[PDB]
């Protein structure tokens, strides 16, 4: 019951569209999901943002974002030395 | 049993520090997920990539995200017509 926001990425593709690819659902729970969820939605004055301001601040978060690869230990690696 | 590779997203904290925001895991059937892999790991010649290259193209593909924020569907408004 109930809905919840999301904060998608999306990558242009060769089509000339975009792909969303990942999605992170904020959690009215996560301190940092409901500052992202403010930051994304009002100006620090109550007021909503303008389109134009929330496009600007999606594109600041764009510029501040580290996108790092990371590989997980297979079963064989993380298995206890026992 | 085994492992995979993950694309994260990576914001700083206010710490100096950073939080990983999104964790994206790159299923070996999804087509999408092994150009990224590729792209991230393989510089069209077969060789991995530098150190260099490869942070580059992590900024190249930030420098291209799209971050989009939406809002579901509460169950009443997604509810049948009935």
């Amino acid at each position: 019951k109930g809905a919840s926001a999301y904060l998608n990425f999306h990558f242009p593709t060769r089509d000339g569209k975009d792909v969303r690819l990942v999605s992170l659902g904020l959690r009215a729970d996560d301190a940092l999901h409901m500052q992202l969820q403010e930051f994304l939605t009002v100006d620090d004055k109550g007021k909503p943002l303008s389109e134009t301001a929330y496009a600007e601040r999606c594109k600041k978060l764009v510029s501040r974002l580290i996108i790092k690869l990371g590989v997980t230990r297979s079963e064989e690696e993380r298995a206890l030395d026992l």
